[PDB]
């Protein structure tokens, strides 16, 4: 989900970079590779030409690209009455979990199960999503939203009787 | 959220600019870099050639790019009866907050909490949004709108009785 920026600290008449996917560049600051993927991993090589036209030995850097978990699922106790605890969970495995509220509130947990207290800022109805963080710090695409419906509590419709009964 | 305009005040037969992301230009007025991002930060270098073909020493300028806060959240007392104060708040942290009314009215606060008096031009129902301004003057993407519903006040449905009661 990141980019790859290549650069050199030296000074040259010309720079000549080469790498994976045909990466080609002639600058001390090559155009940044964006949305790097597995095919952008590999060895990037740089050689230079001096102020008097003499070439250098080449040097190189290994760049790898780490992957995120796949899109996780979400399940919640969605038919919920106001005042009841709201419980959300995923079967997904990761190092940490990111939970996103319908209004953008963003919290995290160390485990696959999250609970929301009725008095907190997260007790929101609507579409909730989750993403998973792995050990490399790579974050999965967000899950398909799970709708949560928080219902109101009705009145008592106070009942009567038929008056005194013989 | 800004652009980067490079320029020089001098006169030359030719100009030769270079910089981050492979920025390249041959003008006293290079094409303006728009929507500058972190990768556009760095040192831009300029050298020139004189009217008689002699080159110059190069000079350079450091340009940095500041970041905005992330998308903030919004919570409001949305089930509101007309005449009651309308209260909006965010958990977001910044130097100032920008609140945007459904009809485009635009106001600001020094803190995370805003209130609207029923008689002001902001007592509007509909979708409200917020953005956050940090110390660098950089402004976050607007929040997901929070709908506000301002309800009317019903009549009394004047009640009767069953006439004189023995």
């Amino acid at each position: 989900g990141d980019d790859i920026a290549l650069s050199t600290s030296t000074v040259a008449s010309s720079y000549d970079w080469s790498g994976p996917n045909g990466f080609t560049s002639n600058a001390q600051n090559p155009v940044v590779i964006t949305n790097a993927t597995g095919s952008n991993a590999g060895v990037y090589t740089l050689s230079i030409v001096d102020g008097n036209g003499c070439s250098s030995a080449d040097t190189s850097v290994q760049v790898t690209v780490n992957a995120a978990p796949t899109q996780p699922s979400m399940t919640t106790n969605s038919p919920i009455c106001n005042g009841a605890d709201l419980v959300m969970s995923t079967s997904a495995v990761g190092n940490s979990y990111i939970w996103r509220a319908p209004n953008g509130a963003d919290t995290t947990t160390a485990s696959s199960t999250l609970t929301i207290v009725p008095t907190s800022s997260l007790y929101q109805s609507g579409n909730w999503t989750l993403s998973v963080v792995n050990a490399a710090g790579c974050v999965s695409p967000a899950s398909i939203a799970s709708a949560v419906e928080i219902n109101s509590i009705p009145s008592t419709a106070s009942a009567g009787n038929n008056g005194p009964v013989c």
